Parts: structure tokens; sequence; C-alpha cells
């Protein structure tokens, strides 16, 4: 006969298998790892509670970009709610967990992550869209947006349920992984590399972004340097090689919503007929036809910035969130590849630590959009009255 692969005093045999803890009394760090632990919880609950409220009652943060950032702050309520859970079930109380609500502790765990990691894919996604073009707002994508929402929460219920539909060390028990004794080894090398491979299409968007943002300010820059150079009193050969150059810089920065797609090739061709008279030997008309150029520019300038700062103010607070969560998640992502694939190299000691690292992020995002988003840190005093 066999023993259940359901019973109570399970824990305990799944536990002492593999190099794991199991404790029966109450240790003086187990105390402070819960006491901080709740303490981390509730300002979680309430910080991210009160950016929810913020974006719903301001007018000016009804766009598809900061209903996306709400439910990011909702992913980290569910996560609050996750730790909540694990935190009054840990050191001695878990040995009191049974099969099934260990896998509700872990799960509600595995589905919080999911929930912002997707949630960050798709502020990833939107952004990718907003620039390339200048901004992207009609009441079609508000109700799109609530599809969206619907995808992250059912990828995170599904990513979240997956170990407890069978993919599980339960009754493959040679299989089980030191960290955590009911799930398999097969799985946590699939979900770490999963969420690392996220962390970097997440980079790649970015950096085609930024990356872009760079040859269009450097070709802008090139734009108004050479005018310059043009306006100087020169002679002929001078004005040829700054238009050659002015030219350039216009074709390049092509390589891109219809006012600014045409926009482009005004300046060309203004360009391209400025080099023209330089050719003839009129130096003056080469000139004349630049200051022409100045004025075609500076009437953009007024319908493009003052708008792009505004998104590029945005788009950094998004990176910032991102940035700390790579930060905090990798290492603990990394200790779990070394589970599996590092034995008797290095204790994994260090997992209280990394534990409440990723713990502390899901507070750090309220406090992100506190010194960054200016009309944000105002919305935050009228909370309190
Ligand atoms: C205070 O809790 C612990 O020290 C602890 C550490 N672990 C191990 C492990 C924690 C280590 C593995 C890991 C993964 C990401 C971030 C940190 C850590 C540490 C945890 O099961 C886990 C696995 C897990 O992967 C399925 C994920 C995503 C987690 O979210 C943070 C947490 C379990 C516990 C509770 C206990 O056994 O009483
Ligand atoms: C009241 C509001 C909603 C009522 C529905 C709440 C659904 C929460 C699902 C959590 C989850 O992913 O499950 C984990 C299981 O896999 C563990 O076994």
């Amino acid at each position: 006969n066999e023993p259940q692969c359901f019973y109570n005093e399970s824990i305990a045999f799944f536990y002492n298998r593999s190099g794991k803890h199991l404790a029966t009394e109450w240790n003086t760090v187990s105390k402070l790892v819960m006491g901080l632990g709740i303490t981390v919880c509730i300002f979680i609950m309430l910080a991210n509670l009160l950016v929810m409220v913020a974006i719903y009652v301001n007018r000016r943060f009804h766009f598809p970009i900061y209903y996306l950032m709400a439910n990011l702050a909702a992913a980290d309520f569910f996560a609050g709610l996750a730790y909540f859970y694990l935190m009054f079930n840990t050191g001695p109380n878990t040995r009191r967990l049974t099969v099934s609500t260990w896998l509700l502790r872990q799960g509600l765990i595995d589905t919080s992550l999911t929930a912002s990691v997707a949630n960050l894919l798709a502020i990833a996604i939107e952004r990718h869209i907003t620039v390339f073009r200048m901004q992207l707002h009609t009441r079609m994508s508000n109700r799109r947006v609530v599809v969206v929402i619907v995808v992250i929460w059912t990828m995170a219920i599904v990513m979240g349920a997956i170990p407890s539909v069978g993919w599980n060390c339960i009754c493959d028990i040679e299989n089980c992984s030191n960290m955590a004794p009911l799930y398999s080894d097969s799985y946590l090398v699939f979900w770490a590399i999963f969420n690392l491979v996220t962390f970097v299409v997440m980079v790649v968007l970015y950096a085609h972004i930024f990356g872009y943002v760079a040859d269009l300010e450097d070709n802008w820059e090139t734009l108004n340097d050479n005018l310059k150079v043009i306006e100087k009193a020169d002679n002929a050969a001078q004005v040829k090689d700054a238009l050659t150059k002015m030219r350039a810089a216009a074709l390049d920065a092509q390589k891109a919503m219809k006012d600014f797609r045409h926009g482009f090739d005004i300046l060309v061709g203004q360009i391209d007929d400025a080099l023209k008279l330089a050719n003839e030997g009129k130096v003056k008309e080469a000139q004349a036809a630049a200051e022409q150029l100045k004025t075609t520019r500076n009437a953009y300038i007024q319908k493009y910035l003052r708008n792009r700062d505004t998104m590029m103010s945005l788009l950094k607070t998004v990176v910032i969130v991102l940035g700390a969560f790579i930060i905090c998640w990798t290492p603990g992502l990394v200790l779990l590849l070394l589970d599996v694939c590092c034995p008797q190299c290095d204790v994994l000691a260090y997992e209280k630590f990394f534990l409440l690292l990723a713990e502390f992020n899901s507070a750090m995002n309220p406090i992100i959009y506190s010194y960054r988003d200016k009309e944000m840190s105002a919305t935050f005093r009228q909370i309190l009255g």
C-alpha cells in the first residue's frame, strides 16, 4: 500500500524528501518575515488602491495607457492579497497546509506575476503604437482596452492554473524541486525561461522606440545645425555640402498620421530646389530658400512639440516601472533555474531575501508615479480630504 497523493500530513512527506525546512515552533526571524510581510501587504492594498481611484476620478487620466496602469495596480492589489495568504502560512503554519491549500497560495502568486508581466507587455505594445504616430485615442480603443484587460487576466488565471491541472510532481515524487516540494522541475525551468524571455522581448520593444527617437532628434539636429551653416554668407561650394547634408537627413527621418507623413516630403522638395539654385551659381537664392525652410520647420514644431514632451515624460516613467520589475524579479527567477540545473554548486539560502525584493515592487509602482507624474501627484492630496 501507499499513502495518499492528497493527505494533510502529506506537506511533511514532500518537504522532507527535498532539501527544504519543516518547522514546529515559532522562530525569531519567522515572526519578523511575517511581521514585515503583512505590513508591506497592507501598504500595497492602500497605495495601489489610491492610484486606481485617482485614474477613475481625474478627467485627464481617461486614456488607453492610463487604464492599463490601473490594471497593473489591480494586479499588485491582487499580489497584496496573494502574499498576505502566503505570509500567514509560513514557518510553523506551513505544516498546517494541505495539498490543495499549498497549490492555492502558490497559485495566487503565479497568477499575480503573469498578471503584471502581461500588463507591462501590453503597456510596451501600447507605447510602440503611439510612437508610430503622434497619439492613439478614439472611443473604439477604450472599448478595445476592456478586451485587452480580459486577455491579461485570462492569461494570468490560466498560467496560475497550469501546475494545478496536472503539471506537478504530486504523483511524480522523484521529479520534485528543492525550492517548491509540490512543483515539478520541468515546470519551474519552463516558468523561469518564459518570464525571462518576456523581459528580453520587452527591452527590445523600448530599445526600438528609444533608438528611433534617437535617429529622429539626430536628423532634426542635422537639420537645425546645417541651417545655420547655409545662412552664413560664404561661397557656393559651402552651401552645396550643407544642403546635401540637409537632404540626406530628411530622407533618413522619412523611414518612420497623414498630416505628419506628408510633412517630410514637403521639406525634401524645399531642400532639393534650393540645391538647384546653388548649382547654378545663385548663392543668394540658396540662402533665401533656406529661410523659407526655417518658416516651414517652425510651423510643424508647434504641432508636434509641447505634445512629444508629455509623451516622453510618460514613456520614461513606464521604463522605470519596467526597470524596477526586472532588477527585483530576475534574481528570484535565476534562483529557480539554479534550483534544478545547479545541484551541490550553491545553497539556496537567499530565498526569503529575493521573495521580499519582488514583494516590495508591488508597492514601488505608486511611489514611481508620485514623483514622476505631475498631474497624478496633485490628485493624491485630494484623496486625504
Ligand atoms: C517567506 O517565504 C519564503 O521564504 C519562501 C520561499 N519560498 C520559495 C519560492 C521563492 C523563490 C523563487 C522565486 C521566484 C521569483 C521571485 C523570488 C523567488 C524566491 C516560492 O515558492 C515562489 C516560487 C515562484 O515560482 C513558481 C514564484 C514566482 C514566487 O513568487 C515570488 C515564489 C517559499 C516560501 C514560503 C514557505 O515555504 O514557507
